[PDB]
C-alpha cells in the first residue's frame, strides 16, 4: 500500500479558479467554453475534471504498485520503476465525457445528474507504456482475442471510493482484443503534457483508452485484473449505456443496452456564448469537433440561416501543418479544431455540424436521442448572436 | 498471362433472371428487395452485382497470377496453387455498395449515375488467405505503417477494362497499416459460401475489405502493388467521394474530399414496398441494418406514426443464435436483420432506423446528405401501406 483512497474531501488538490464548477464534492468541473479551444493541446490546468469519488493521495511513491491478476500464468506486481522502464509511448488522444453536452436536453426533458455544458472535454499528449507491452510481459501475446486460461477481458480497477460502489472502487473494463492490440494504443500512462501525471489525472498511473468514452481512462490505477467476462463494475453495467427516449425511471432495464465505449461524432461552437451580444461586422466562429473510434472529422458545416444552406468551415489539429482526415499525419484520437469567419449585420442563428470520416452525421433535434443518463448529446449545436 | 480482361461484352456469364437490372452493359443489377432479406448469408445468385466493365474470362487457371510489385524487396508473382497453400480463413462480411438507395435520393435532385434501390448489399462468407499474411511473405511484417522503403500505401489493380479509365483496369488501395493488420481481415478471397468464387464476383481472386464500401473490394487481382503514395485511379481520387450538398457539376473541385472508405450505419425496410397493398390485420417488417468500420447495431427503431414515438424491432445475424453487439460471438462485418410485427387497421406509414454500437444515428432527411454522386443514402427509410 503507497496510497490510499480517501472517503472524505478534506485532502483534495487544488484546481485552476477560472474552472466551471457543476460539483464540488466529488469534483466536477469544465473550462469556459472560450478558453477550451485556444489551443489544440489543452493545458492541463484548463483540462476538465470528472470524479466520482475523493482524490487519492500517495504518501510512498516507491512502495506503489499495480498488481495484475486473474486469468494469468503468474500474477505480477508492477511498480512505478517497472512501468518506465517498458519502452514509453506519446499517444496525442481526447478524452470527452460522455455527459459532456447534457445540460442542454436536461433543459428540454429533465435529466438526473451533474450539469455539463459543451467543455466535457480535453486534448492532451499521453506518455507511459502501452498496455499490449505489459500483457506479453505476462505471458499474453499481442493480437490475442482470447486465451487458453478462458482470457478475454481486461478490468482496471482503482483505489478510489465510490458511494455507488458504497466505499468502492471505480472500475472498468475492455476486451482482450482491444488491449492487445498495440494499434489501439491503450496506454497505462504516468505522464500528461510533458509534465508528470497530476493527482486530478490520475497521479502516479492511469489507463488511456483512445477513441472511447472518457469513462473508461481509470484513474489511479490498483489492479489490473484479466477475465473471463466483461466487469461487473456499477459503471460498466449500471451506467453509461445509451437507452431510447422511451425509456424512463419506472421501465427501464440496465441490460436491454450494451455498455458504451465508441462515441458519435460530436460539435460545439466555443468561441461564442449560447446567447451572445455583439457589435456589428466580422465575427470569429470557432470550436471543436470529434468522434469516437479513431475515425477523424471530413468536414464542418456552418449555417446561418436555420439550416437551409450551409457553408464550409476551415479544420485544423497541431497549428502550421495541414489537417488531413484519413492520414499518417492526422492524429486520428484527438479533435480537430474549426473556425470560420463570418459576416453579421442583424440577429443571427449560427449553427455548426460534423461530419466523420465513417460520412456519419449528428442528429437533427435532441429530441430524437434524448435518454435517460444525458449523455453523448450531439444535437446540432445552435447560438443566437444579437444586436448590441 | 492466364486471363484476360474483354473490351467488349459478348461472352458475358449468365446471371440469375430474377435480378433486376439497372445496367446491362456493364452489368450492375440487385436482387428484389422482397428476397434479400429470406437468410442472413446471401446466396450467389441473389447476391448483387456491380461492374464497371466487362467480366473477365479466364482461359487456362495454372498460369494465372497476381504480382506482388513496388516498394518491396523481391517482386515476387503468386499463383493461384501458392494462395490457396497459406493458411485458410473464413470471413463472413457485407459488401455495400456506395451507390445502395441511390434513386431515392436522384427522385428529390437528380443524380447522374447508375440507379439503385435498396438492395446493393449482400452478405457472405469470404474464403482466402489474409493479406497481412501474404505481405508477411514479401519481407513487410504484421503490423506496419510504413516501411523503411518508403512504403505507406497497398494498390490493388484488376486485370479489366474500364471505359473510365481510357480502357486501363479498375484500381484501389488501402493504407499498409489496414492491409498489414491481420484483425483488419483484409482478405485474397478465392472462395464465396463455402463455393469457388464465380465470376461475376472476381475469380479467381477478389481483394475483400471488410467494413469498407464495396468499391475497394477490388476483383479479378493482376497486382498488389505496394506504393508510397495513396493509389491515383480514377475509382480513387475521382470517384467515391461524399460531397456537401452546396456541390454541383460547376463548382465540384475532386481534391477538396478525401476518398470514402468507412461508411455509416444504414437501414431498410425489404419485406414490403415503398408503396404497399396490404390486408387489416398483422404485417411483418423484416429488413437490414449495417454499419461500417466493424461497428455493431446496437438498436432498430420502428414507428407508426411519423416518428413521434419509437419501438424497438429485433435483431439478429446467424439463425437460433442470439445477437450482441460489440461481442465477441458477434459477426462485426456483417449486417443485422431486423423484424416488428405490426398491428394494422388503418392507412399507415411505417418509418425504420438503426443506431450502431457508437450510438451513430441515421439522417432524417435525404436532403441533409444529398451529394452529387448519389452515394451513402442513409435517410431514414419511409415507407406506405395502403388498405387493399
Ligand atoms: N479512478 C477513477 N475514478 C473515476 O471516477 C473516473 N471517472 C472518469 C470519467 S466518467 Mo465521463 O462522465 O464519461 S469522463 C471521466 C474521466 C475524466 O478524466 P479526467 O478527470 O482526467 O478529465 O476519468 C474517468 N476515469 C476514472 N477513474
Ligand atoms: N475489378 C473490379 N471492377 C469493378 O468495377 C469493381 N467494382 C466494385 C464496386 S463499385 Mo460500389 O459503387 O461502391 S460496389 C462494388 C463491388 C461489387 O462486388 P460484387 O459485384 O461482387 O457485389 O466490387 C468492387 N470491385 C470491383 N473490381
Ligand atoms: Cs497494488
Ligand atoms: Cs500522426
Ligand atoms: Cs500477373
Ligand atoms: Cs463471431
Amino acid at each position: 500500500p503507497g496510497i490510499r483512497g480517501p472517503s472524505e474531501y478534506s485532502q483534495e488538490p487544488p484546481r485552476h479558479p477560472s474552472l466551471k464548477v457543476n460539483a464540488k464534492e466529488p469534483f466536477n468541473a469544465e473550462p469556459p467554453r472560450s478558453a477550451l479551444v485556444s489551443s489544440y493541446v489543452t493545458p492541463v490546468d484548463l483540462f476538465y475534471k470528472r470524479n466520482h469519488g475523493p482524490i487519492p493521495i500517495v504518501d510512498h511513491l516507491q512502495s506503489y504498485s499495480v498488481t495484475l491478476t486473474g486469468l494469468i500464468q503468474n500474477p505480477r506486481k508492477l511498480f512505478i520503476k517497472d512501468i518506465r522502464s517498458l519502452p514509453k509511448y506519446n499517444v496525442t488522444a481526447t478524452l470527452q465525457c460522455a455527459g459532456n453536452r447534457r445540460t442542454a436536453m436536461s433543459k428540454v426533458r429533465n435529466v438526473r445528474g451533474v450539469g455539463w455544458d459543451v467543455s466535457a472535454i480535453g486534448n492532451a499528449v499521453w506518455g507511459g507504456a502501452k498496455l499490449a507491452d505489459v500483457l506479453e510481459l505476462v505471458g499474453i501475446p499481442k493480437l490475442t482475442a482470447s486465451t487458453n486460461l478462458g482470457a478475454r477481458h481486461v478490468e482496471f480497477v482503482s483505489v478510489d471510493r465510490c458511494k455507488e460502489e458504497n466505499g468502492g472502487p471505480y472500475k472498468a473494463s475492455i476486451t482482450l482484443s482491444q488491449a492487445t492490440n498495440p494499434e489501439a494504443d491503450v496506454l497505462l500512462a504516468y505522464e500528461m503534457n510533458g509534465e508528470t501525471l497530476n493527482r486530478d489525472h490520475g497521479f502516479p498511473l492511469r489507463v488511456v483508452v483512445p477513441g472511447v468514452i472518457g469513462a473508461r481512462s481509470v484513474k489511479w490505477l490498483d489492479s489490473i485484473n484479466v477475465i473471463a467476462e466483461e466487469s461487473q463494475g456499477f459503471f460498466m453495467q449500471k451506467d453509461y449505456k445509451m437507452f431510447p427516449p422511451s425509456v424512463n425511471w419506472d421501465n427501464i432495464n440496465w441490460s436491454s443496452r450494451r455498455p458504451q465505449m465508441d462515441f458519435p461524432v460530436q460539435s460545439a461552437i466555443c468561441s461564442v456564448e449560447d446567447v451572445q451580444m455583439v457589435k456589428p461586422g466580422k465575427v470569429s466562429i470557432k470550436g471543436y469537433a470529434v468522434s469516437g473510434g479513431g475515425r477523424g472529422i471530413e468536414r464542418v458545416d456552418i449555417s446561418l440561416d436555420g439550416g437551409k444552406n450551409w457553408v464550409e468551415a476551415s479544420r485544423t489539429q497541431e497549428p502550421g501543418k495541414q489537417y488531413i482526415s484519413e492520414h499518417s499525419s492526422s492524429d486520428k484520437w484527438a479533435w480537430v479544431l474549426f473556425e470560420a469567419t463570418i459576416d453579421v449585420s442583424q440577429t443571427t442563428e449560427v449553427i455548426a455540424k460534423a461530419v466523420d470520416s465513417a460520412a456519419n452525421v449528428q442528429p437533427e433535434n435532441v429530441e430524437s436521442v434524448w435518454n435517460l443518463r444525458g449523455v453523448l448529446n450531439t444535437s446540432w449545436h445552435r447560438v443566437l448572436l444579437r444586436l448590441g
